[PDB]
């Protein structure tokens, strides 16, 4: 098979940092990647612009530089592309990890290509292969999303967003603009303090010239192929459709957590993989994390500009088990 | 049923155009888009510049205005969407017709959606939807794409490119620039004229600098999961190999035109559908085609700037059978 | 010399905007422009993003067509020729008009260039070529400027801003982005209120984090070759300073207005030339204004959107007046 | 009054680089700028476009990263300015260097703003602040500018541009798409080869489809306050002109250099200083040269591609003169 002395799993933002922070240390490092890296930055929405500064989401000393005062998505990407190249990493794309053992002070990964065995272990896996359920009649039509890429497609469309965070206003906005005729139906009473203040006022200055529909405290009932039906205290509503995006969330993988021994917790900031605040080590000896698996559910915890101080907090761990 | 006096099979840009000229001659015309409008350009690579100048995709009295010289593809999409807008366009988007049959003068039209009868059918299918056949081991393996997209994630996998006119070099540029080992496989002598001379240097010059391989006169063999193997001068040469763009062109739905009743024309041009040169009538009495679907296998004839010309010669035909 | 039906002094969009509404009249109109059309957008700063969506400056039958949400300073660039372009409009560039006395009913127009008669005039030069008057001591020296350009060469230096609305705000940014050490010094209490409420956020965000110097109720009472001087509630500070941006406003060339024999106004919100309201036309009879010239009594401002509408207004009371 | 060991005069990229090197090699450096850091590339038209991949800019191990194939003006501005705050360069802006005399194993410069004292003298001025001579008569008018910044005002103007190479092809380009009437009058034969080969396209099209007016072997005449006239092969021609592009090229200060003490002595290829070719040490012990001021004399071109390394091999001449 293939033995190495530390296997990350992630080739996100906080994967890579961590791989580059073990090096730095003299840790012989491989990330094993289901996509390619940063998959997460690949698949944000076409346009996307980042809310960090650039040099924010900077990783091991590769400067990222841009002209705009917020990079776009495409930008991160040729960034973090040449933080691989500059600090040489080893990097297995196309390849999932489906199995992690450990035995007798080692670890056996099983992957859809190969088998290993390593000493180190660390789980960057992040949040956004699993999209929270959403839980109403007809959430499983097809006509209904998880994910934004572009909006061109809903020229003319009836479209409704549930949820009102920040992938909801980016969405409608870039929706607004190409046509759809967009409702955003959200459960809350207000706007969420986490939507970012210079990106609401281009919403509401929409919403407000009958542009596009906001409705509070409302909670979608029914989706049908051609309607969905929301109540609104106590009101209930039906308006025709053609597309729904239910940008509602995501959260860690717990299944593949618990498979290899880690817990689950429920503290502070809610249900949380166990973990070692000052080192990142789980429960399991010599299996860290690093990344917004830290957080859990609450993405507004961790980021990247947090997250990427993780790997040098790993470093200095694996490194003292070095007796 | 649903009753039009016209239908235009296809809302991209000659699909488009036809409606606004049969529209200006008092025509009553309704458009079925298996996707959305522009579809083609909607699935154009994600960075795609067009070669045109933008005043030369303008069609119906809008003017395409750009700062830069050559327009990119979301700055199309946006321009195509606001035509149909400013000309009050019927376009039932997500409906694919699947057949066409004549009975007495009109034509009985089924979608996956509803049946229509028309007096005039326009079928602006374009080519895009139907590449043409590889025709070696392996070409059905996943590795294999007939279409580009986005080249991050080929970075730092060893990629082929068949193929020699503008799809092959611009993915090729696009793959190197992202990071990937590109290795170009060209069965002809010499680049291919076709290639637009402003784009060509910026390849040759990586190509002299070793940073893609160009092969001339290679004809590939086989494709298995992780080799290419292929012949140059009849010496095999067989090298790693993670994915294959097969950029080999398009053809026309030919299997839908023939089902519809329409022959196709050997001649020293291509082979194309039949049509009158002066009027673009079929031999279906009402039934025209518009785009470059009436170019046939070559897609060096017609284009956007040219192919959006139809359009008016159809309406006239068309109002001179009257109504 | 030269006789014309209508002549109109200023190309801006409102100039340009009287000119199309007035030939849709079948008027003939003459517009002189000091430099040549839209100078005022080509003297914004070079990155400069307008604050309005496109289709509210588009003018006269030519969409504003733009894949972002706000236009750039480039891009307004490139359209308001095409709307001269399109609409063959009669501009003479560089001519700044000197000289207008009224003789029979006619206009006598002299100009850097030539003599013209006119029937029909209308004054629509703007306020942005006259920066109020500073009225500190040392406002003369060459390090004090009233525009902004680019920040770049500002890099590395310690640079003052004087001012608090839109202008000063932007001018921060893009030198605190290049650079430079920014010091805003501002007369009022808070922020303005017609900063836009989607670029506040982010200069506040780099005065809580110490990269921009905000100052309020602060009076500079001296510039040096090397320091300004300013208080704080009457206490005294003085900085070292290399450049000062006195970004305070700007105002109509009234002394032109007043020349020609048009009352001006000062009366509670501001301070305006007179007219109809209902026709646009000044106390000169066959006088007309159009843009932000017109801004002063009413308690609204007057941007290019509702300015370029003074130009249909004034077409008809023309019109009225037949000849 | 004031004493460094090295000085640099011109902080362009080959000036910035040969800093970082010194620095590198433990000399206390300073660089004296007349404007500031990379003056010439912010003197640069608005829009142009590098011709290097950016890879090919860098300097001192700062990568240069841009989404695109080739950067353009601003990106370079901001990569700069990083290189400088990330090896911490002492700059001093502003501040033209007069005069340079040597007096035992020291240096006395003058500047507009202090006088310095030192051992070492790298001159790094470039070329492009001084303007070939046009020597026509008109040629001090103010219609005629030997730089090129933004093609709006000229829009409908009648514009000359005498020259052939890359300013001149570049300027026409940007001139034709904001609607001047442009006449290049080229005193040669054929396209100058240095026109980079995937521009020249470009130019070539706009005159065969006879948008732009190309004339070789032009030469000017006279430029009068509204005329140029030119001959072709003796036979002369006048024509209406508002505004007249010397892009006619540029060339090092060659008094300045000869004011120090130099040796510049002209050849085939050009004139250039004289100087060892293996440590770019000029006649003038501890007096050296950077950047594309050593080109003239070699046969060879020097772009900061290849000008960029002066620095280093500068670098070990003076570290081995030692202290
Ligand atoms: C639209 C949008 C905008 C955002 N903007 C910002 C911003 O401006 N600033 C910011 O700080 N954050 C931003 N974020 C959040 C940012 O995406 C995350 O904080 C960041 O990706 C977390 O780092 P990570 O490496 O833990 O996550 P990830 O990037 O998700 O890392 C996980 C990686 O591991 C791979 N992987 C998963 N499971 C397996 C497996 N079993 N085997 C192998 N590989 C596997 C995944 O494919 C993925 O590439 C944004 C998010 C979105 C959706
Ligand atoms: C990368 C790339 C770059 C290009 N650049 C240029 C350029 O710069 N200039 C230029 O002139 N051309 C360019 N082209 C070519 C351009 O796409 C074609 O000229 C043009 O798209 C043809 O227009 P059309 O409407 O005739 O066909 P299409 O554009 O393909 O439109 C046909 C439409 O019909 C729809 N359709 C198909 N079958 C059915 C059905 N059964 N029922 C309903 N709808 C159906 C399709 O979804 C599609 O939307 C480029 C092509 C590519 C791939
Ligand atoms: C940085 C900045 C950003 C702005 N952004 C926006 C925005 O997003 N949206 C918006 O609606 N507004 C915006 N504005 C305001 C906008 O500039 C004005 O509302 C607009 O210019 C009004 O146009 P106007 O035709 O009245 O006059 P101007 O645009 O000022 O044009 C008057 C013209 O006449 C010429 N002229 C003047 N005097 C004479 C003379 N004596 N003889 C001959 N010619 C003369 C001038 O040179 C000028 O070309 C912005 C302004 C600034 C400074
Ligand atoms: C339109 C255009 C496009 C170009 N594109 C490219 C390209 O793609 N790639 C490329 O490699 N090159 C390009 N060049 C050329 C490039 O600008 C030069 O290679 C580069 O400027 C060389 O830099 P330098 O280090 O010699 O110093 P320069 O850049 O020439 O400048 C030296 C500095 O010295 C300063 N200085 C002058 N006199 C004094 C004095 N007396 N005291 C103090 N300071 C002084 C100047 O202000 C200036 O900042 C382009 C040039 C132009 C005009
Ligand atoms: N720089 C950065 O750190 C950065 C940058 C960009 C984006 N982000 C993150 O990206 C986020 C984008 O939002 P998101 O996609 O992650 O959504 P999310 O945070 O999971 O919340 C989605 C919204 O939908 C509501 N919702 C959740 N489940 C629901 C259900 N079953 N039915 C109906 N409504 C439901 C929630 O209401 P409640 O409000 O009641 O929970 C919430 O407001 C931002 O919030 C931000 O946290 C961070
Ligand atoms: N500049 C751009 O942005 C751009 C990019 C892509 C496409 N386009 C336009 O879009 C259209 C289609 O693009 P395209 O370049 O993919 O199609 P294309 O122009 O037909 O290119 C096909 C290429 O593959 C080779 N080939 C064809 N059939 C093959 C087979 N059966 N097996 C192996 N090799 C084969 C051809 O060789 P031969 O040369 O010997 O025929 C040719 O080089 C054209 O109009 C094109 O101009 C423009």
């Amino acid at each position: 098979m293939q033995k190495v002395e530390s296997i990350i799993i992630g080739g996100g933002p906080c994967g890579l940092s961590a791989a580059i922070e073990q090096k730095r240390k003299g840790i012989d490092t491989l990330i094993i990647e289901k996509g390619n890296v940063v998959e997460s930055i690949y698949n944000y929405p076409t346009h996307q612009t980042f809310f960090s500064s650039s040099d924010k989401l900077s990783i091991g000393d590769v400067p990222f530089i841009v002209e705009e005062s917020k990079p776009r998505r495409n930008q991160a990407l040729v960034y973090y592309r040449e933080v691989v190249k500059h600090h040489q990493l080893k990097v297995n794309a196309f390849e999932e990890v489906l199995t992690v053992k450990k035995m007798n002070n080692k670890f056996t990964i099983t992957t859809t290509k190969d088998v290993y065995e390593c000493r180190f272990l660390t789980i960057a896996t992040g949040y956004y292969g699993q999209h929270n359920t959403l839980e109403v009649e007809g959430a499983d039509l097809p006509k209904v999303f998880h994910y934004f890429k572009e909006a061109h497609p809903y020229f003319d469309q009836d479209v409704v967003i549930i949820g009102g965070k920040n992938s909801a206003i980016d969405a409608a906005l870039e929706l607004e603009k190409a046509g759809a005729n967009v409702t955003v139906l959200y459960r809350g009473g207000d706007y969420s303090p986490s939507i970012k203040p210079w990106i609401l006022p281009n919403f509401t200055a929409l919403v407000n010239h009958e542009k596009i529909d906001m409705e509070f405290n409302a909670n979608v009932t029914q989706i049908t192929e051609d309607t969905v039906t929301y109540e609104v205290n106590g009101e209930s509503k039906t308006i025709h459709n053609d597309y729904v995006f239910a940008m509602i969330g995501y959260h860690p993988d717990y299944e593949f957590l618990k498979s290899v021994g880690i817990q689950i917790n429920t503290n502070e900031f809610g249900t949380a993989p166990m973990y070692n605040k000052e080192t990142y080590e789980t429960n399991i000896e010599n299996c860290y994390i690093a990344g917004v698996i830290a957080a859990g559910n609450d993405a507004n915890t961790i980021f990247i500009e947090n997250g990427k101080f993780h790997g040098g907090i790993i470093a200095q761990s694996m490194l003292a088990k070095k007796q």
